[PDB]
């Protein structure tokens, strides 16, 4: 009939209404968020006087103990002193409300998928790409201090805030896929548009996994499209050796899962499983960014910073960010030092 009161549904979170005080404090106002985890609200602290997102998770065990790790990480950031700290989403408090666990983080604006669906799928200026590229960089960078050591575990457009509407700052929200580095426990992670080749392979994985994701965005906030869009891990797998080609045959001595994709020949050479595709390697970035056809689609053409020159040195550092070899793989602090970012 009911549950926790009444005040819960079949699926175990709070039911919000409109103009609902909590408190005497936070004001509720719209449902904005929907998830496993729970529910996302907008509302606004009368104490502070502002706006607040606030993440109320489910009344179970598991979504509260997940919840409770993941406020744990939140907090272990929010004690650094660097202004690194800046590009990850602020946690400012955290309680308990009718049987609910709620986190209170600063209200931020459109995701990136939003803008991208703005944009009618057609992606953004190079100029505005090459400030997300920098803050992100930053933020992975920050990400690596060695006592936190976190893996985001989850990159994908959705998961970037815009602070302000009419400003080019993001931050990186959801950490509850969250990770410290660390032995395995975990081999189905990431989205699968933006899952690293060494989790297709079911091979150890670290930071630099975040790293590959990021490099499947940028190129997405500049084309519009997915870069790696397979319906499957196959598709995937088999979208990703289209373009970057087949994987070093000392990855693929080394991937359990090698042969999901792969078949081994007996001159010890590894080749493509039939199941559709473009023969490995042909479909070059260079052509699908357009860096000498006047940018994607041509819809680039004459203008202002588009040159061959910034194309260049854009797919330069794209192509250092989805090396197979998550050991050779590019780290954050050498990326911000591109030739892209001057
Ligand atoms: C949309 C939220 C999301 O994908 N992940 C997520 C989950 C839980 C909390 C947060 C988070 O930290 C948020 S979410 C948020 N505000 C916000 C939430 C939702 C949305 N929209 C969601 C997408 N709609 C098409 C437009 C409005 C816009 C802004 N501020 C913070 N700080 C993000």
């Amino acid at each position: 009939k009911v549950y926790n009161d009444g005040y819960d549904d079949d699926n175990y979170d709070y039911i919000v209404k409109n103009g609902e005080k909590w408190m005497d404090r936070y004001e509720i106002d719209s449902l904005i968020g929907k998830g496993s985890f729970g529910q996302v609200v907008k509302a606004y602290d009368r104490v502070e006087q502002e706006w607040v997102a606030i993440k109320i998770i489910k009344n179970k065990k598991a979504f509260l103990n997940q919840a409770q790790i993941e406020v744990r990480l939140l907090e272990l950031m929010n004690k650094h002193d660097t202004e690194m700290k800046y590009y990850i989403v602020h946690l400012k408090r955290h309680f308990m409300f009718r049987n609910h666990l709620c986190l209170v983080f600063e209200m931020l604006s459109y995701n990136l998928y939003d803008l991208l669906r703005n944009t009618n799928f057609r992606g953004v200026s190079l100029n505005l790409t090459r400030k997300f590229a920098q803050q992100m960089c930053t933020a992975l960078l920050f990400l690596a201090t060695p006592e936190l050591s976190i893996i985001h575990c989850d990159l994908k457009p959705e998961n970037i805030l815009l602070c302000n509407p009419k400003r080019s700052a993001i931050k990186i929200v959801d950490f509850g896929s969250s990770c410290q580095l660390g032995q395995r426990i975990y081999q189905y992670i990431q989205s699968r548009f933006y899952r690293s080749p060494e989790v297709l392979l079911g091979m150890p994985y670290d930071l630099a996994i975040d790293m590959w994701s990021l490099g499947c965005i940028l190129v997405e906030m500049h084309t519009g499209e997915p870069l790696f869009s397979g319906a499957n891990e196959v598709d995937q797998m088999n979208k990703i050796v289209e373009v970057l080609g087949i994987p070093p045959a000392h990855i693929l001595d080394q991937a359990p899962k090698a042969r999901k994709f792969f078949e081994k020949l007996p001159d010890g050479t590894w080749n493509l499983k039939k199941t559709e595709y473009k023969p490995p390697g042909t479909r070059k970035l260079h052509n699908i960014l357009g860096v000498e056809t006047g940018g994607p689609g041509g819809r680039r053409a004459g203008e202002s910073g588009h040159t061959v020159a910034d194309y260049l040195k854009f797919k330069d550092l794209i192509l250092r960010m989805l090396d197979y070899d998550p050991k050779t793989r590019i780290q954050p602090y050498y990326a911000l030092q591109h030739s892209f970012f001057k």
